[PDB]
């Protein structure tokens, strides 16, 4: 374990190299509203989730400090850690259960943290790792469609929420002029996205061009707002967050600790025992489940980067999550590949070449003012408008429905014979054996929104390391 | 003149067998609903301009007996005739200006008409119809695309026109839905054309289906929009109505298709004649360019039909409109490739079969008696939105862009050259002039965009004429 260390920590000081080209500058910038965004997303009914629940500001925090610490230690700097909806599901969870069995939240939050770190540590030790290396072709692209799918759902309701306070007949009064505006942008940047995945313009341009989508997005439907509209011109969506801070503490002190345990009744000094672990795997899995699609060697990697270490770490750092009280920051799930994605060649024509790696942009962006300081930035914060990010829900969405590859193996299928591309032959060789395999797929793809309702959706990777594990049944 | 008849007559015995075939059944159909839109396009605008004058019924009739009357005689029955905004402009000018020069709209109509005749027989001879020859790259294109533009212009105007009767000025009041759809709509029947152009799924399988975007469209989504939506429960707009005739002069009053006011001074009589003559030779243009452009020696065929009697037994054709007291057809546009998209074969195939002919669906556009007498096509009218049909300015709109060679000619800039081929050397050898060559075109574009917004704005495509005939130049 250590000695990972010592094979990474000089690719540390390396970071610094890495930086000095124009990639990294987005690379910094779009992804971090682009958390945040949907940060917020799953924050705000988060929050209002937990009857509402001091619940936001953890998060922006959660994810603040967050970002930092974990650029401090550093663990994958090609992954970034940071929260999801399934977080969430736990938290949903976590206020419930407690509720009628009211006790202690500090104690709990903290307790939780705690057990299953002590056992990350050991963890940190074992050969879990075995797990990841399953891959080849069957976990991780269906994993990525399990998290798609869920976006999007949310992305969905999270407009349909905001459409539904207010009113549902004539003039109009509506989400439904929002509805369009969430959409419309959505239009848009798939077009921004796409001459670099499907070609047609300039290179450069087209590179300087699609690279900040996001950004670009956010704030090209925003200044309708900001300049008034041939719309928005009534009422309209945006943030509700604090001025400040709440104490992130139950204790006296001016500053504090890392290990301990607190003073109280024991029934529910116990119990908090569960639900942690749960937690736990499943972060580790995450990451790691992540870590993998994006470690790829289609995303020939092995370049001087981190199998485990990230792992530990991040589990302690999950596990401190937990300590000040704050949402566990998750795998930023597509959202580092396709940083990966960016920061690669492909410029090129569309072809893969160096690998570009760095800490910087990822410490950044875990880092920065932006992904921290926000009470002033509120009004660049404010200013977006809810509605904006409900159309981002859907930029993002389409997106990396751009890389189940397994669609597109899928894809196949409808064109024609006389149409072929890549290593269309891995399945046009097992022609009839592919479709089958895609059920395979299509399995979990059931099988996931109908579990979701026995139980949350979120403990579907668990069973998905169990499937995906015994797969090579098929396989022959 | 024998001459021409001289090919048509022969050619006229084999038509209905010529008829006879099977994508001709797609295309019967869109075909209508491609009529009915712009039918009503211009309808509403009109007939509101007119403070009521020409009802759809007008329109209805006038197509509707035209499709089959110009059916019968056709000079080409490819083709479809029908309506525009820009008659109707002349229309405006004859119920502003004929208001206080008093005598009846409908009065005053009965010369009008007249005139054209005549001096259309005489044009029958003619070979001012020898001008439009000349033609072989440059104009047409552009002259349809003077047709796009004021399609999508309108086809917003409408939108937002459905906005403007209830109050509000940019706010706004609307189905904000209504935009929601049309425009999701038109999304779709984007890809309801793409693998026809730029595939993605079978020969077959585009072949049956396309194609049939306009209709299955409209359709396809009208009733979603009566019933249903993400959700829905809003006051929708459908189609304006009358269960019998409409009216004709400023009316209460319907005279289907009466005369009876033949008593006043000559004068009265007289000044008709200008009117006819611009329109005249509007309708000329129409022919021509419009005929020009589909019959594209390029979109091969110089094979058998005639212009110059079509021309002037169309224009009587109009002329006799008058006495019912309704609209002109004219040559509709952009229907018309597409027509020719049905009647196209590059596409379950990659070239051609030069198509067959049918007098099919023309004669159906006219005669389906729908698309004729109103009372049972009245749920049709009842039942579909404005915005549908708006969607559908834009669906069809975008199309269309795509013979605008030169518009592929800018594309030129933005596209790759190692990614340029197909037939771009015509264009892309003199690659740099190119643009200018394109400058200007789309200069005269402008030009005349901004010459539009002056008043009989209509005179245009003579520029057109005028435009393109001088250009003699400059393709040096």
């Amino acid at each position: 374990i250590w000695l990972d260390l010592k094979d990474r920590i000089p690719y540390y000081k390396s970071d610094w190299v890495d930086a000095f080209n124009y990639r990294v500058i987005p690379s910094t910038v779009d992804t971090y509203f682009n958390n945040l965004l949907p940060a917020i997303a799953f924050a705000q009914d988060m929050f209002d989730r937990t009857d509402n629940s001091y619940g936001v500001n953890e998060v922006l925090l959660s994810s603040a400090m967050a970002g930092i610490v974990f650029g401090v230690l550093a663990g994958q700097p090609l992954c970034i850690v940071g929260v999801t909806g399934p977080i969430s599901i736990f938290n949903y969870t976590v206020y419930e259960i407690i509720k009628p069995l009211n006790t202690s939240y500090f104690g709990f939050m903290f307790w939780i943290c705690l057990w299953s770190m002590i056992f990350h540590l050991l963890l940190a030790f074992t050969n879990v790792v075995c797990l990841l290396q399953y891959v080849t072709t069957f976990p991780c692209d269906i994993f990525g469609l399990f998290i798609n799918v869920v976006y999007i759902q949310k992305g969905i309701q999270i407009l349909t929420r905001q459409f539904h306070n207010t009113s549902g007949e004539k003039s109009v009064q509506d989400g439904f002029a929002s509805v369009v505006v969430a959409l419309v942008m959505t239009a848009f940047g798939l077009f921004f996205k796409s001459f670099h995945h499907y070609p047609l313009f300039t290179h450069k341009i087209r590179t300087f061009i699609s690279d900040y989508s996001t950004a670009l997005s956010v704030l090209f439907w925003s200044s309708f707002t900001h300049f008034g509209g041939y719309l928005n011109d009534v009422k309209f969506k945006k943030l509700p967050i604090t001025k400040s801070f709440f104490p992130t503490s139950k204790f006296n002190r001016p500053q504090n600790t890392w290990l301990a345990y607190e003073p109280i009744p024991v029934k529910d000094v116990f119990i908090a025992l569960p639900f942690g672990i749960i937690l736990t795997i499943l972060f580790y899995f995450d990451h790691n489940v992540s870590s993998l699609m994006a470690q790829r060697h289609q995303y020939k990697l092995r370049k001087p980067s981190s199998f485990h270490y990230d792992f530990a770490l991040l589990g302690l750092t999950t596990c401190i999550s937990g300590v000040l009280g704050i949402p566990a920051p998750n795998g930023l799930i597509p959202q580092a590949p396709l940083h990966t994605e960016t920061l690669l060649v492909r410029d090129s024509n569309q072809n893969v070449v160096r690998c570009v790696e760095q800490r910087l942009t990822n410490t950044f962006q875990g880092l920065m003012i932006l992904g921290t300081m926000t009470r002033p930035l509120l009004v660049c914060l404010g200013e977006i408008p809810q509605a904006v990010l409900s159309g981002l829900f859907f930029i993002m969405g389409i997106n990396g429905l751009m890389t189940n590859v397994i669609i597109h193996r899928i894809v196949f299928l409808f064109s024609d014979p006389k149409r072929r591309d890549n290593n269309s032959p891995l399945a046009k060789i097992s022609k009839r054996s592919m479709v089958i395999f895609l059920c395979f797929s299509l399995a979990g793809f059931t099988g996931e929104f109908a579990i979701t309702n026995t139980i949350a959706a979120i403990g579907f990777p668990l069973v998905l390391l169990l499937s995906v594990i015994v797969s090579f049944s098929f396989t022959y």
